[PDB]
């Protein structure tokens, strides 16, 4: 089947994004940075390791549900088109493509991510594995290009791994409304959400003893050093995995050991950390089963299936327009 890659991000859309977020976030109280900057190539290789740590259940837990329920997903949604908000490199992507193909209905695949080079490699791979699938890959972001996803057929939009947990409730409803807004009736969304559980287990999942997560968190300082010509003393920031009980969310902070004075050249800006000051680099919202379905409803989607792993750790929702 034919490939297409359509690119809607400027050649430097990523750099200007990085300059804006760092400039704004290094000047607020407390300092905060978006988590999307974790995922350069070094960072992406660290995230590949996190998914295989014993402490980090979410990848395994979702995998278990999908290894069991992918057929039922394909049966209930009847889609001929799989749209992934994500790069399409997962094993779980092949689970869902397998289900639609086994159902005799796999006609089209639409990966939707921001790195065109990842999309082009994904399309090549999928096009070799699945004869007779059209791979319409889209390079864009959620804030402006969800309308660039192709029309027609019955579409299953997929957004796994509790990625939506990276969105606090304000931006989260703003995303679900936009997505449901581009969905046609008969389309359906598959959404993974990590569930509230024992806080001791939540905190260990985000601070593994060897510190693979610690390097992942600190890696944000390396990306800023390199792409904005800053001088973070990366070794003098400490990984801190916090449980925010009232918002029911994990938080990833960097605590500054000793007063730091960092200068980001490309921005012509100097920031200051007091000794022990902590910067927010991620939130990882955990969910309750009723609150997920209710939130889907606010956006105009009606959950028809909810699915849990054998242990109750992770939830997969299937909702229709
Ligand atoms: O929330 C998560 O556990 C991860 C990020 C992360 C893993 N360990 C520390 N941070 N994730 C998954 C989708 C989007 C972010």
């Amino acid at each position: 089947g034919p490939v297409s890659v359509a690119n809607h991000l400027g050649e430097d859309a990523g750099h200007l994004a990085l300059r804006r977020d760092v400039y704004s976030g290094l000047q607020k109280t407390p300092k905060s940075l978006p988590p999307k900057w974790f995922y350069d190539t070094v960072g992406s290789e660290l995230f590949d390791q996190i998914t295989r740590l014993p402490e980090y259940y979410p990848t395994r837990a979702e995998a278990e549900i999908l290894r069991a329920r992918s057929a039922e997903v394909a049966s209930a949604c009847r889609a001929d088109t799989l749209v992934e908000l994500g790069s399409g490199t997962s094993e779980k992507t092949r689970m869902l493509l397998d289900a639609l193909r086994h159902r005799g209905s796999l006609r089209r695949f639409v990966p939707f991510d921001v790195d065109a080079s990842v999309l082009s490699a994904t399309a090549t791979a999928i096009q070799r594995e699945y004869s007779g699938v059209e791979i319409n890959a889209v390079c864009g972001d959620f804030e402006e290009h969800l309308t660039e996803i192709p029309r027609g057929g019955r579409r299953l939009f997929v957004f796994l791994g509790s990625t939506i947990g990276n969105l606090t409730p304000g931006p989260r409803a703003q995303f679900l409304t936009a997505l449901a807004g581009v969905m046609r009736p008969g389309d359906s969304l598959l959404l993974g959400t990590d569930l509230v559980k024992d806080a001791a287990r939540l905190v260990r999942a985000y601070d593994d003893p060897g510190g693979v997560t610690a390097q992942f968190n600190r890696n944000v300082l390396a990306v800023i050093n390199r792409e904005l010509e800053a001088d973070f003393d990366v070794d003098a920031f400490q990984h801190v995995a916090r449980w925010n009980s009232a918002e029911e969310r994990i938080e990833m902070w960097l605590r500054a050991d000793g007063r730091q004075r960092v200068r980001v050249g490309a921005l012509d800006l100097t920031v200051d950390f007091d000794a022990g000051e902590e910067m927010l680099t991620e939130v990882s919202c955990k969910f309750r089963p009723q609150a997920v379905g209710a939130e889907l409803a606010a956006a105009g989607l009606h959950r028809i299936r909810w699915w849990t792993d054998e242990a109750g750790d992770f939830g997969l929702s299937l909702a229709a327009k």
